[PDB]
């Protein structure tokens, strides 16, 4: 009777300009995808056709490319406003530059509500931040109203830098009272829009009474009903139907990441706000959808300040630097090896390296005459961390390599890329006993060679400060390390190594392997 | 009744200054060995004690260090004359700089006979070279005379550059008539002094009638009776006794190489020149034997011209660069990998490398604050060849890798050191079927990885010109190659790569492996 068209995106990660098929920098414009200008054309095409439409963003617009390194969120605000988003949920990467880095660039400049019900501000901050983000928003859609209630990952204090003032409550505990409040105001059509991952989105649908639809992000999930249009493999059907505890069929959606797909769900409601049915599929923002001229011309104006990073050629590559999550979080990926070889070459003392696959966040292409610029490296290592030195026991590395594949097969970034280590896993074995072989490049030896790792011996390892501090559940490294020394800036390490090598050709050479039985 | 003390050396290879235990450049003088000054002290110590003494050299004084690169044989002559050698046999490395490079520096300036019965000069050369080298020499030792008859490897035309004018006959065919001639002149005490290897030395003793003793070289053989004094493992007892076809016990000797040992054999003869018995052992020229002051002061005068190569620091190494024959001809050695990584880095197109272990002729030490100079690299790659590019079929590389271990276990230089290749051998299998696995770094692929070698596919390989031309029995490469392009000078390739890397740490990382069963 009353149809609503929800449009949505998540984990856009500063991909304001059209990208390549792999979400890295665009070279061949004839086959490029995504970008805010192309997203605007589909959005308007839909707005003309459908009278009741909501554009919503389910978190992580911050951090990803040189755009955010330079504009620090002012670009997210300006272009999201230009596209006319109806609402947005806070994701963990909105806190990467502290609470000040979220407040000044985005919250003050955004012309649309920013939502998160489970973030409670306490102490001195509570007074300034009040009203700049809300737990919900009752938005008028035509003759009707739709309630939108936000949620952010409760893991944000560990994953980002939100500070001691913000308290991140359980998603389901904080959402139910805001939903019950919306229902008491006869707001019967209600959407849960947040950033906690597909598993938490599925629990929110199941447990939170009243929630009619769940838009979400954080897990880069791709759902699709039928034959998909690109290389992304669907995790389930679009929408993913969750039968609630109160027998209600609740649809759950996600639109992959990098602004490559525009999520699209048509929900058909009745008079009492019940969902009769729904259907849709994420729309591939490919070359067939033209970029809007007004937006593309405005992107080109903002691009001028970023071209000082695009000018300097750091080196050259005669191979595809596979810095994708589908390789780096599952197998040995040549980007992981390159970064580990630059890490080891930087300090040289130390021969071993361990790098989390989730820290490698973009590939680099070889087809632009193989050139590598600061802009390419700014997408691979956008966090600006440091490659620190740590002294570790053999049992601590064994425990780390066991953590590296404890929940293998979920696209989790804890999978380790290595240098100076030869590891062999057996996924048939139980979690905590999957490392069958682990040889390491000896230090106390005249001719280095790969000998078995000994539990009672001490080894020096160069790794990101994220891992040294316990990130990605690597609590054993933080607790059991014997020494920790702060290293150089991650981009400056790989940038120096590339200029030293001039031409690079990293390969997948058997540092990580998997056994049959 | 009449005792003769034969003293001898072989494969000295321009080690005029004292060396390290591994025969590379001397750093810690307190534990150094060999050198012409130290060799002179033992030689004179013996000459005082024994009245009937012969110092003889069984070939390969040419090529090995910066001394020969600069002085081109003038140093061999001057210092061999200073030590007062009684005779010398021509080895294949005496022909490395052509016949002119043997004539002018050495043959004309030597004050002792130079011998080789199996080299016959023909055409225009025969007239100039006549008399500058002899097939034999009847030397007066006290009241007696000893005949010395020479022999050079019949493989010299392939191993060196003696030119089309010199003909190299079979050792045994050319020696018998010169021995029979010496016997007709009642020369009953006769020594075979040559350069063909321990196997040919053993056949010369067995087959050539009349030869009482066989001094030799070419195989770097170490013989020793009892507990040896250093890291060299004896191939047999000193002397190695050969029972001849005519029931005569013939002793066979060799004194390792690099002037590290002074070979010493006491032969007790009767009145008719028959060998009653013999005994001895190679003397380790270690720190306990002092270097003669007069000679050391004369070495220091000649060293002044060589110090322009010792000044420039090319790079630095934090690992022992194992460029020894005991590793590089038997297993994967880190010097082989370094050279193959410099070869691949030079041309970069091409990802694979094959380098013969015999072409790596000296290690480099890490204890001199890790510094690497042109003098260090001049000992590893003294031949000044070129690393050429070749297009090869998969079956041609399979045949090459099968040749690499066809006669494994004889310290032959045909063993291949590789880059961009992962090879696994099974020495239990028969010669020609010992390669069980052979993966290669793919070229026609976006992300290089190690995939099985395919017989019908074509691969590009960077290898020394020695191997491209069929050297070390690699006839299949010369015959079956599809393309061959001349590359850069070998020293200039590794010298450039070291300066690019600054600090290097090559390792033994599983490019070559051996299976159990
Ligand atoms: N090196 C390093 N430094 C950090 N500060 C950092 N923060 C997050 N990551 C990685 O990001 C991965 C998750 O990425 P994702 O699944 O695409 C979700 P989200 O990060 O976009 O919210 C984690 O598993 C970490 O490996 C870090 N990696
Ligand atoms: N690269 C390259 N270029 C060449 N021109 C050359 N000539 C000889 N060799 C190597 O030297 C090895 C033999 O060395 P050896 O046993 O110590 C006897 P000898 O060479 O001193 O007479 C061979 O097996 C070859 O690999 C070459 N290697
Ligand atoms: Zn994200
Ligand atoms: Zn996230
Ligand atoms: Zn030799
Ligand atoms: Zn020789």
């Amino acid at each position: 009777m009353w149809e609503l068209t929800i449009l949505h995106t998540n984990d856009v990660h500063s991909r304001l300009e059209q990208t390549s098929e792999d979400s890295s920098k665009c070279v061949d414009a004839s086959r490029c995808m995504g970008g805010v200008a192309r997203l605007f054309t589909k959005v308007q095409q839909i707005r003309r056709a459908e009278p009741n439409v909501l554009l919503l963003d389910a978190g992580d617009q911050y951090q990803g490319t040189i755009w955010f390194t330079v504009y620090k969120g002012a670009e997210v605000a300006h272009f999201m406003n230009a596209l006319r988003y109806d609402a947005m949920a806070l994701g963990n990467h909105e806190f990467d530059n502290g609470v000040e880095g979220l407040i000044e660039p985005l919250l003050k400049e955004a012309k649309f509500p920013i939502l998160s019900a489970n973030i409670k501000a306490k102490g001195p901050l509570a007074s300034q931040i009040s009203g700049l983000y809300l737990p919900y928003k009752v938005l008028p859609v035509g003759d009707e109203v739709v309630g939108i209630v936000g949620y952010t990952s409760k893991e944000t204090p560990f994953l980002s830098n939100p500070g001691t003032n913000l308290v991140f409550e359980d998603e389901i505990t904080a959402l139910q009272p805001e939903v019950d409040k919306l229902k008491t105001l006869n707001v019967n059509k209600i959407i849960a829009l947040g950033h906690s991952g597909f598993e938490m989105d599925k629990l929110i649908a199941q447990k939170v009474r009243g929630v009619d639809v769940v838009v979400g992000g954080h897990s880069n999930t791709f759902l699709y009903t039928g034959n998909p249009p690109s290389k992304e493999v669907p995790a389930g059907k679009y929408p993913f139907i969750v039968t609630s505890d109160d027998g209600r069929k609740v649809p759950v959606v996600q639109a992959y990441a990098f602004g490559k797909y525009l999520g699209y769900l048509k929900i058909e409601f009745d008079e009492r706000g019940n969902v009769i049915s729904s259907h849709g599929n994420p729309i591939l923002l490919d070359s067939s959808i033209p970029e809007d001229p007004s937006i593309k011309a405005d992107i080109n104006k903002w691009r001028i300040k970023l071209d000082d990073y695009s000018t300097q050629e750091l080196g050259k590559t005669i191979v595809y630097l596979d810095g994708s999550s589908q390789s780096c979080r599952f197998r040995e990926c040549n980007m992981g090896n390159l970064i580990c070889d630059a890490m080891i070459n930087n300090n040289l003392h130390v021969s071993m390296c361990i790098l989390n696959g989730g820290g490698i966040r973009s590939p680099i292409d070889e087809r632009n005459d193989g050139t590598i610029t600061w802009e390419n490296l700014a997408a691979v290592l956008p966090f600006g961390g440091t490659f620190d030195l740590v002294q570790l026991k053999g049992s601590t590395l064994k425990k780390a390599f066991e953590h590296s594949v404890h929940r293998y097969g979920q696209s989790t970034g804890e999978f380790l890329q290595v240098g100076g280590i030869h590891v062999v896993y057996d996924l048939s074995r139980k979690p905590g006993d999957r490392v069958v072989k682990l040889d390491v490049l000896c230090t106390k030896c005249r001719v280095p060679s790969y000998d078995p790792l000994k539990m009672d011996e001490v080894y020096k390892v160069i790794l990101p400060n994220f891992l040294a501090n316990g990130g990605d559940g690597f609590q054993m490294i933080k607790d059991e390390l014997l020494r920790h020394d702060s290293g150089d800036q991650d981009i400056n390490v790989v940038s120096t190594y590339i200029s030293k090598m001039k031409v690079i050709y990293p390969a997948v050479e058997g540092r990580i392997k998997f056994s049959l039985e």
